C-alpha cells in the first residue's frame, strides 16, 4: 500500500483505490495503474519534475528502502497479475529490484521529489508508475 499527497490529491495504484477514492474521482487510467481522488487536507509530497533515472524506492515486503537507476516511462508488456491481464502499461519505469503486492505504493523519490509510486514486481524487478508528466497535480 502507499499514496501521494499531493496539494488536494490523492495519487493511488488503481487496483488499490477504495470506494472512497471513486466517491472522489479526479482521473483514473487502468493502461496506468493510476487513480488521484479529491482530499479535504493537504499534502506533504513534491512531485520531481524532471528526467531522472536514479532515485530511492520503499520496499515495504524488506522495511527498506534501496537506491536505484531505472527506465525512462515506456509501455512494458506487463505479465498478468491478480488485478491486470498481460498486456502494455504505459508510463511504467523498471528497476533491478524486489517487489510484493503489498508494496504497491511504495514512493520513488530522486532530488526533485516524488517520481512514482511501486505498480509491478517479479523475476527480480521493481516497476513504477510514473506521475512526473501529471503536471496539473501542482495547481487547481
Ligand atoms: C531522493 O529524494 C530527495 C533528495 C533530495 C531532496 C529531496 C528529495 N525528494 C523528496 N524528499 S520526495
Ligand atoms: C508490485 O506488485 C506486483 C508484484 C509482482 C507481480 C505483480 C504485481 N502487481 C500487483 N498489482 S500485485
Ligand atoms: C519473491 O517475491 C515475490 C512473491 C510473489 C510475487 C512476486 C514476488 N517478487 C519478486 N519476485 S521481485
Ligand atoms: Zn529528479
Amino acid at each position: 500500500s502507499g499514496a501521494i499527497y499531493v496539494g488536494n490529491y490523492r495519487v493511488v495504484n488503481r487496483h488499490l483505490a477504495t470506494h472512497n477514492d471513486w466517491a472522489n474521482l479526479v482521473w483514473e487510467d487502468s493502461s496506468r495503474d493510476l487513480l488521484v481522488s479529491s482530499t479535504t487536507a493537504q499534502g506533504c509530497d513534491t512531485i520531481a519534475r524532471c528526467d531522472c533515472q536514479t532515485g530511492v524506492y520503499y520496499c515495504s515486503s524488506r522495511r527498506k528502502h534501496y537506491p536505484v537507476s531505472f527506465s525512462k516511462p515506456s509501455l512494458i508488456f506487463v505479465e498478468a497479475s491478480e488485478y491486470y491481464p498481460a498486456r502494455y502499461q504505459s508510463h511504467l519505469m523498471l528497476a533491478v529490484g524486489h517487489s510484493e503486492p503489498g508494496d504497491c505504493g511504495g514512493i520513488l523519490r530522486c532530488q526533485h521529489g516524488v517520481v512514482g509510486i511501486v505498480s509491478t514486481g517479479g523475476n527480480g524487478l521493481v516497476g513504477f508508475a510514473d506521475v512526473r508528466d501529471l503536471l496539473w497535480l501542482d495547481e487547481e
